[PDB]
């Protein structure tokens, strides 16, 4: 974001009385409420229901870029965000004027013997850390890019020179090279601040020790809150190196950094995090939060949520013919394919919905459903299988199975539908001619009289007496034309 | 381009009220169908084909240069570009403060209390940089060129003192290197405007750096809405820093100035940016729509497109002794030959007409389109051959060639049909026919009878009326001579 | 940050007709009265001698920030912002055109039979610099706070839609950078107009050239009069760079901007552009006016400035036992205790009375003001005595030094002159008499005669006739008092 | 300065298709040629009528805007003119291919037809003018008015050249060779837009290389002069002598065409004159010398002093202004500035801005006596040697200039403006002569007004010539009553 300037506010808790970086961040907020602020979605009216396809197309393939509805696990997510946003800048208070004069006097009378003891440096250290693992599509990156994202971003102070850089979010490289996690973060930082940091700390040749060492060089002086770090399953055990150096490099990103990092990835990748007590320990800083696809049934009744978010979705379909009544074989059907995923429900929609319109029926079937689940969702059966199945050995093995291309897929499908069209009525009355010597009879009678008895005439001359040369037709039909 | 009085209205959404740059605007609600309104061709005369070979000559050359078939896509596009231009200026609204005063009256309302939680989204709405690519020749070019031709250059309004440049075009020149684009960038400013900059801002003291600060002031002082680097694979590579600082300039390019840009080039200079598309980050920008050439068949069925655009090239040809009809072998040769890409198709076409009026033999079948292939078209049989082939990785090979100079062998060849001095028949009976209106008789009673048993007996007997229409004198010819 | 509507008044001097950016500044006509309209001094009553002490010590603490003497130098130094800022305009009027089409139309006309000679040069009326140099303390920054005052800093066009930035100043900061001046110049630009330049185009990756061309489009988008940059002397010699790299950013910075621009500095500051003051080419500009301190031997006579300065200084004094008429050798002494720098001149004489206030005796004596010079002094010790040396190097190099911190020694003598319990005979014989008012007669009459039976006068004259004023009381007050 | 071409043709045949002779301001007559260079102060009719502050600051601005033509400026304009348009006719890009004419002149030279072919390469040497003058004289705002009718730089439309047409380069006050080369490039990316210090003129190169630098730059670009001014300043120890200055300037015959100009004193030609060498290549156009003007080169009294001396003294601005000028004031003009061109100014200048502090406001004899002993004393030497007429004397004197008078300008404005202050009513302080009365005043002006304080006291000091303080203040306060 931009610098917004700060404004005090007196937050409640004890523990926060006089820092300027916890005072100048929003206002705490109850977790029971705080989940309906991140609910967001598309507006619809009557009047775009009749409107050309392409508009129609357009406006609800931005449906997945701009739908979003809390879940149960929002809450509990953004409470954690909170606490280790607001958690780790305790030890890291700016206001200490007047600690010199402190100091010295409580050495002076300690050095008589008037005092018995006497604590006169402590800062506290070690950076907390948590773990977000879950399948793909489930929604690791839609949804912390709005709990994290309520929040502002860089925020000048106008008493001090600090800038306080609220969070930042960097992701693995393909290759998973350590020293591209090390390199992404001056680009990362330079993208927020506008500074050079790439230039002057990056294309210089430092060891990647050396490298780690300046991270925490800058992110000391502007006062960092979080640094997240996604797509841990791409730099987890590819052409980076050893396993005991990821995991003590790792180790060594948490012991030197300030900050609580924060680490998201596939279950592929928990497997290496459990390697040692250490690294389990330092990741499980505020435990572990696992992410399960949501269920039909929570326990043998119906899911509420399940209902309510295929009815708040359902409801926001656009077609000429759209029933508000959603029957339960479709949402039975629908809970056996998509298997509760939240990726695959939303391309199902928009899926369904183009080849719907390009098709030329106005409703949605759930034959229509199952044709587009063995069209084009080929890719991603191995892990709807393993997610159907129930057996949880071999589920990540396939977990990190992802549709590739799917956007090129919509866009073909937009371009289908534009070049298809509805129609093409101007060229129905030269669909009603069947034969080409009749075809040929209106070209060469195209200029010699108006097209409005061009097809009649032939047809019926040609319909009514039913065979002869192309030579012999044309005296009749002038006969006709005349009269 | 000229010099256009602003006029207001009300638009059809009120998401763009009262933006006057927006209102300004060609209004939206009239193009209805702006792709039947765009189809410019070119329509012969009944007798223009008179004894006179030079206009025919004339008429068939200019059919390269005055040929437009808008396709189903061109009205994506056209969508597109709407969207494009109307939807990423809501930001820039002279008549508001600004979107920093806005975000923090937003922090200042949710720190007091009378908001509930502000929503600091980076809120820039659409905003994307559109990425179009397609193989060369394709007609990204002519097409850009005349979509984005219906909205005047220079809105002017009266009430505030700034100029409204609506789009910009941009030309990336041959063998260019990096700091000509922001200079020809500035020329193409200066040449729409009437002001020079480069004598205060092309200086060569100055760094890269410093001409798109400059670029960016200039660009935030007129509010121009599009701006189109075109041909991106002429530069030269080799001159500037590489491809890894280009894609930084770029970056850099898209990021500060805040309008929306829209890239051209060819699958060969993707190969700059795979390192960025290819990643997985709707965040990420650079959208792209694909230009693929149109397929005989998808799915197993005929593709309408092909066979509109082949009838209607069918129809505007000039030839004495055509045949009406297109074969099906003819088509398939004609996709053998051509494989969906339309520059070689039209210039196939031209070329192929007038090779077979001067040869002597006038009827294109595969024979005469194998020699004349094989006779002019050899230097374009790679690519051509290698779409047919369909691997991706040879497309991007030779997808940068283009027949070289082909113009002046259009004018060569023009030159050369003038060598021919033998007389063809229809000469002979449109010469020894004396007035000015009889002469469309031969043309269009060709076929039914030879004119050594045509002339005479029709000659005789049009003596019906002195002034007979050419119009109404088809019946006696056919009544009269069975008999 | 004022807002105020321009209006446009004629101006009498030919070359300045028909420019709409110097007819709305005020007009030049009043200048005659307007040159010496900033006299300001503190009122005193006789009534604040019977007043409490520590708000009379209050009252004194006041004397150094409302008290203004006009001098010759402020003459010279009003006349020539005024020439610079109005004829800085001349070149940018925005009705008839540039300086380019000019030269254009020029060089066409001599190329032909008109205009027979032409005069290539420009007119840039040398882009006039001002370096004013003198000792720190002199008195600079408060008087072009005072003669820069009168224009308004915003002049708003409304036929136009620019606004006319008549003055704009940059101050410096302790160990300065180059970087830093510019950065300022946008943050007192936004603090002025109220825009948000700084946030957008002020970034920490741009480097000084870039900064420079940014600068040097900006303060010409905003019709800009002056660029003063005070304190100069505060730039680091070290982290910044040696002398000759200050002096080419500094020959750089005026070149390229345009517009007029002064510069403040100090006699050490002068090292810096001892290269170009010694160039005797005006051209370029950098003409120096140089600040001296208040010489009292002229032309071998006491400078009438000084007696006037010294007298009107005195009257401003409060005490019970005050001196009425300054002697030549109480003057002379804090002559050579103050060497001309007017800064310590201020100081003392507001020093001596609040000493005076509790060393006893109520009068400016010769004694406390050498007491005063031995012990709160002590800074600028070898800067008088460089002074007094006269040696053009030694005054050069001493100097800057400042005296710092007088507000904490002010307050605490504040303090420490509450704190006294005694009472002087002075105070002590107010409680004898009653009346605010009547007390006049004792102090007119108390030095001449006895008190002890005059205020008993005062009691029987006042209660014999109570109804009537202190002057119609006065003879008969006296002739009571002697008769 | 980059104006666009246009091309006229010129009457010359050696300058038949040359861009860059005909991209030029046309030739110029010797009638009006000295026209052009005319410049003078307005001062309308209402400027007598100012303030003093005003009126003082319009007088120190004289010298900078009035030069007035003389006679011998017009032979310098006309050598200038030649000098600078007789360099580019071996330098045109008029050459078409030559390839073809050379080859055919190669195959016939040798089969016996034609007996002699000229395979041309390289023509001309660069033109020198040493113009030398007494310190003074003026000889550069007498060049930079010359020059500034050509335009700097233009630009040609079908090539891609910049056509420099002038640079003037200045000496340092201490300076060596090194530093000739390096303000080149210093004023060349001024003139244009380009970063030619940062790249050329590095520490590395010696003398030589960066000479040779300065060549290919004076080719890209058709540099049509290049004036280096005030030899004068070099100083002979840092640099080398007179033998390593010397050659320094010969080898400056191997930069291609450039014409150089030389600008020294008659105490700076005695590195030139060692022998024929640079008497040969400086003086290869001649060797023009500037002379002070003499009050009578006849028996008839010159024009050039009586027309300078009238045309300056029409710019006074003073209320009691002399309408005719008189010959006794111009002779004393004559006697004490000897010709020197910053010298007349100087005098006029100082004379009538001690008027105003004087209060007198009118020009006499002994006011420029006073202010010739005043403030050009450090130039006396220099005059005492042109009056005696030994050259001996006047080389050995030809550096001597006044040190610093921009700062006694500067003191003599603010003198002028601190009179600027007189009151009326402190004249009561004026008339407030005994010591009692100001203590008399202080106490009773506050008690009544103002008015009557003066007549009162004034009243009572004259009727009664001594009484002690106390006595005084009934009497005064029964004179207030009545
Ligand atoms: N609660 C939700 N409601 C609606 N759509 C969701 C929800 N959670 C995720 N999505 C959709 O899932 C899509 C892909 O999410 P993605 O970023 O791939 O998550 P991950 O990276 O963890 O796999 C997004 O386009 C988003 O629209
Ligand atoms: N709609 C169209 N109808 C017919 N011909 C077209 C159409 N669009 C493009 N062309 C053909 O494409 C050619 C120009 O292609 P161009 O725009 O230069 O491709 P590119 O932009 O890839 O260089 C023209 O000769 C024209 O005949
Ligand atoms: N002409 C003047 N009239 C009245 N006070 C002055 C004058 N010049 C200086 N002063 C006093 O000197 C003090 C310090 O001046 P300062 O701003 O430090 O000057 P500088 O910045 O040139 O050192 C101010 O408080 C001011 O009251
Ligand atoms: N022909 C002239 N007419 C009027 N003033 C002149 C003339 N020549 C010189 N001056 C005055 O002499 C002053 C200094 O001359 P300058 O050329 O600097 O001396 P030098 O030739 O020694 O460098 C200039 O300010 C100018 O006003
Ligand atoms: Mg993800
Ligand atoms: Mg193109
Ligand atoms: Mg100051
Ligand atoms: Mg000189």
């Amino acid at each position: 974001a931009t610098r917004i300037q700060a404004v005090y506010r007196d937050t409640g808790v004890e523990a926060y009385r006089d820092n300027p970086f916890i005072e100048a961040l929003p206002p705490l907020q109850e977790s029971v409420n705080s989940a309906a602020s991140l609910k967001s979605s598309l507006q619809l009216t009557s009047s775009d229901l009749q409107k050309s396809r392409v508009i129609r197309a357009h406006t609800i393939c931005r449906i997945p870029d701009d739908y979003f509805q809390p879940l149960g696990t929002h809450l509990l997510l953004s409470e954690r965000i909170s606490v280790m946003i607001r958690g780790g800048y305790v030890g890291r208070n700016p206001k200490t004027g007047d600690l010199q004069k402190h100091l010295q006097n409580g050495y002076e009378r300690v050095q008589t013997g008037e005092l018995e003891t006497f604590r006169f440096e402590e800062a506290r250290s070690t950076a907390q850390s948590l773990l977000l693992i879950g399948c793909s599509g489930s929604g690791k990156t839609t949804s912390l890019h709005r709990i994290l994202a309520t929040y502002p971003q860089v925020i000048y102070h106008r008493e001090l020179n600090v800038e306080q850089v609220v969070y930042l979010k960097i992701d693995c490289s393909h290759n998973g090279s350590l020293k591209e996690i090390c390199l992404n973060f001056f680009r990362a930082l330079d993208r927020a601040l506008g500074s050079n940091y790439e230039r002057r700390y990056g294309l210089k040749r430092h060891g990647i020790e050396t490298m780690l060492a300046l991270m925490s060089q800058i992110a000391n002086a502007h006062a960092l809150g979080l640094l997240v770090i996604d797509e841990i399953q791409h730099l987890s055990r590819s052409r980076s190196g050893g396993s005991q150096e990821m995991l003590n490099f790792f180790v060594t990103m948490v012991n030197i950094i300030g900050v609580p990092v924060m680490l998201i990835g596939t279950p592929k990748a928990r497997e290496i995090f459990e390697a040692d007590l250490r690294s389990a320990r330092r990741g499980a800083g505020f435990g572990a939060i696992f992410w399960d696809p949501i269920q039909q049934t929570q326990r043998g009744k119906p899911n509420q949520e399940w209902i309510a978010f295929t009815d708040n979705l359902w409801q926001l379909q656009l077609l000429q013919r759209k029933d508000a009544l959603l029957s339960d074989e479709v949402r039975d059907v629908w809970y056996e394919l998509s298997q509760g995923v939240m990726d695959i429900v939303v391309k199902l929609f928009v899926l369904a919905q183009l080849r719907a319109l390009a098709l030329g029926n106005e409703r949605i079937t759930a034959g229509l459903l199952r044709q587009v689940y063995q069209d084009e969702l080929k890719p991603v059966h191995p892990m709807l299988e393993a997610l159907r199945s129930g057996i949880p050995e071999r589920i990540a093995r396939y977990s990190d199975l992802v549709v590739p291309e799917i956007d090129k897929r919509l866009i073909q499908l937009q371009l289908d539908i534009a070049a298809i069209q509805e129609q093409t009525p101007e060229e129905k009355a030269l669909q009603e001619l069947d034969t080409e010597d009749q075809r040929h009879l209106y070209l060469m009678l195209k200029e010699d009289y108006d097209s409005s008895l061009l097809i009649p005439t032939i047809k019926k001359a040609f319909s009514q007496n039913p065979t002869m040369t192309r030579q012999k037709l044309l005296p009749l039909v002038l006969q006709w034309l005349m009269e």
